[PDB]
């Protein structure tokens, strides 16, 4: 457990360690795969551009920096980390090894600057977390192994139908191999798809939104097509397209995923959507409205009428339900769209704009989108006193600009 001393030098050198991620990293995959190539089978190993995994680690860095003093807010953090570690099958006997090519990172990308006092406060804060999510990650897969049709690790599905439903989307429905039920999902959870990528000799591991509601027999999934021309082709994107066909097994993660309605909870909901489509959003819609009636306020971040399923599903919506509250903002109005009629207000989401009408008690938020819109709303609902307990998003279904 930390002392204040040193929860005080991790908070005052998490900026330096962000301001270094890059760096960081490159140093940290470098030293890691070379003690433990087996690791890259677990690992993506895709290359994303420097800015991406600069902020990335930036913003875990911050957010434990900023939560250090707070459990219930760390805890919060903490269990969004653990669902992707589970889906991943990230293992106990693992922590050690990313440890120690971390901490020996920081000190080789410090250098001078990574004193003594900082890297053992870091190897603290480190302990203390692995210890957290170990045992956190260990009620998960506990928990989904005692489930009926739960289990844990890999688990072998067949794909029983393929269907293209844009000419860069399919749908795949799996069924296991071996026949058995699956256990239940809530809308905005998500499976991981294990394959052996034959370009790269290596296993690849990503996660898929699950779609519609569980039936206790079969899950299904939308797969976008990434890349292509210009682009790179994405690894599994376009293995699950060309090569995975009806008949043809790949291995699932159970479900997980702390992004989703508590059906028991009684308590409003605020859903934001920085332009996700009509599937699966309608999933979590169709949650946040069954009875008994709950407040519920949608703030739809779209970019204009050229697409509209979403804002008309919603407007629909909207007459039924009394306790349904719309706000749609257009970011790029067409000429043809006038403020009050076809949109509220110009722009990307902004709260502050709405405050009184999404800052209610006692409230959960539901932001999906982008990933850097996620990330604005988060710190937006931050800025304006929300805890980070009720404040949930993930990436949710195959395309994050549908509207
Ligand atoms: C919680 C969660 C839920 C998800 N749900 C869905 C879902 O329902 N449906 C869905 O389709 N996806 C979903 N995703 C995205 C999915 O997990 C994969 O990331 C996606 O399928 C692309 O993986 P890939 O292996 O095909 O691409 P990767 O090979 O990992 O590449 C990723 C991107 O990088 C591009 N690229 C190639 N070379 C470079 C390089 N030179 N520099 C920069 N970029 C490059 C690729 O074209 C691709 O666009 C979800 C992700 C998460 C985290
Ligand atoms: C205290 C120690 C650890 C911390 C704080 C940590 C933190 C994180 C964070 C913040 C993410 C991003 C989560 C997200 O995108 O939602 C992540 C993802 C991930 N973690 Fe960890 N993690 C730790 C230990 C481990 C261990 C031991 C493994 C074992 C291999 C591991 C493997 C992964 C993988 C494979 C991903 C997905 C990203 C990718 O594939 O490149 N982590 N973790
Ligand atoms: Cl106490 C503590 C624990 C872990 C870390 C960084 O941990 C690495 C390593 N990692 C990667 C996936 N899971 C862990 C990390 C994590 C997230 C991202 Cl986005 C990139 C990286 Cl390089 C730090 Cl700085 C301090």
């Amino acid at each position: 457990m930390l002392t204040q001393k040193t929860k005080d030098i991790v908070k005052a050198t998490a900026p330096v360690l962000a301001e270094h991620g890059y760096d960081i990293i490159k140093c940290f995959y470098q030293r890691m795969f070379e003690a433990h190539p087996e690791l890259k089978n677990v690992f993506n190993m895709a290359h994303q551009e420097q800015g991406q995994q600069q902020q990335a680690l930036a913003r875990a860095v911050y957010a434990y920096a900023e939560n250090i003093e707070d459990p219930n807010s760390l805890m919060a953090v903490l269990k969004n980390i653990a669902n992707k570690h589970a889906s991943l099958g990230v293992k106990p006997e693992q922590y050690p090894i990313v440890g120690e090519h971390l901490l020996a990172a920081i000190k080789e990308v410090l250098g001078n600057a990574a004193t003594d006092d900082i890297i053992s406060a870091w190897a603290q804060a480190y302990g203390n977390l692995a210890d957290v999510l170990m045992g956190m990650e260990s009620e998960l897969y506990e928990r989904s192994a005692e489930q009926p049709g739960g289990w844990k690790g890999w688990r072998t599905f067949v794909i029983r139908e393929k269907r293209p439903e844009s000419d860069v989307i399919t749908s795949f429905i799996l069924e296991p191999a071996d026949g058995g039920p699956v256990v239940n999902f809530e809308p905005g959870q998500y499976t991981s798809v294990a394959i052996d990528v034959p370009a790269l000799g290596l296993q690849q591991i990503r996660q898929y939104s699950l779609s519609d509601m569980p039936n206790g027999r079969s899950y299904r999934i939308s797969v976008k097509r990434e890349g292509g021309g210009p682009q790179p082709p994405g690894y599994v994107s376009n293995l699950l397209h060309d090569h995975v066909n009806v008949g043809d097994q790949v291995k699932l993660a159970a479900p997980y995923g702390s992004f989703h309605i508590d059906v028991d909870a009684k308590t409003p909901i605020v859903l934001i959507s920085g332009g996700v489509g009509l599937t699966p959003m309608v999933s979590m819609l169709k949650v946040a409205l069954q009875a008994p009636p709950r407040q519920v306020v949608f703030v739809h971040g779209a970019r204009n009428s050229a697409v509209h399923a979403m804002r008309d599903r919603l407007r629909e919506a909207a007459k039924t339900y009394e306790n349904l509250d719309l706000f749609v903002f257009y970011d790029q109005p067409l000429p043809e769209d006038v403020q009050g009629r076809d949109y509220d207000y110009p722009g990307l989401v902004d709260v502050k704009q709405i405050e009184k009408s999404i800052l209610l008690p006692d409230a959960d938020y539901y932001i999906c989108g982008p990933i850097p819109f996620m990330r604005m709303q988060h710190d937006a609902l931050k800025n304006l006193g929300i805890h980070e307990a009720r404040i949930h998003y993930e990436v949710f279904g195959p395309d994050l600009f549908a509207e």
